[PDB]
């Protein structure tokens, strides 16, 4: 395989599902840029946020569409479910198609659309 | 592997000038397979009903614009992501304008699969 998708999965996995905070900095390239659903957000905001929520009482589950992966040096696009759960609620499942393009095997660009918004 | 495998970007561009900005529904099955499916949204469309829905609108006072994004490109053998926004307009219409974010995968140089999700939906 290439190697953007498989950074892309490991840090679905150890990052997301595990809801790692620490590890934003390892898998990010400190001028990473995200944009989704209409939203830009720089590497600062984007590390805050996701501190906030993994210290939440969220859950996520990941699982892709292997028919939808598009590989290339440095880049990869794939289709995502990601599922998330609190206590007390039912799970919601949001799909998400995004492009992820990496500097020196940090992500330093995702763009990204989800449905639902 | 064929000449086509390799210009998915410039296919998929292609088709959005020469289909959807020019509304050219001859043009459908040219670029789309038979078996094509589009999964848009949640939504699932096959072949026969993207072809008869785009026949219709096409043949509407409808207009199409496309912008690309062209940092966000993707490309493989037979495989393009990008990232456009589609902006329609209507007689007596504010235009809208989607930002759509899709995955086209070829067979011989037609579509056979879009899997693309949109904001706002
Ligand atoms: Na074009």
């Amino acid at each position: 395989s290439m190697v953007s998708i498989a950074l892309l999965r490991e840090m679905f996995e150890k990052m997301v599902v595990a809801k790692n905070a620490e590890l934003i900095g390892h898998y990010y390239d400190p001028d990473f840029v995200m944009y989704s659903d209409g939203l830009r957000q720089e590497f600062a905001e984007f590390n805050e946020g996701h501190r906030k929520i993994y210290a939440s009482a969220i859950s996520y589950a990941i699982e892709y569409d292997e028919d939808a992966w598009v590989q290339a040096p440095d880049r990869v696009a794939g289709r995502v479910w990601i599922t998330t759960s609190r206590p007390g609620e039912k799970p919601t499942r949001i799909e998400v198609i995004l492009i992820a393009a990496y500097r020196d095997c940090r992500i330093h660009r995702i763009w990204e659309t989800t449905w639902p918004s």
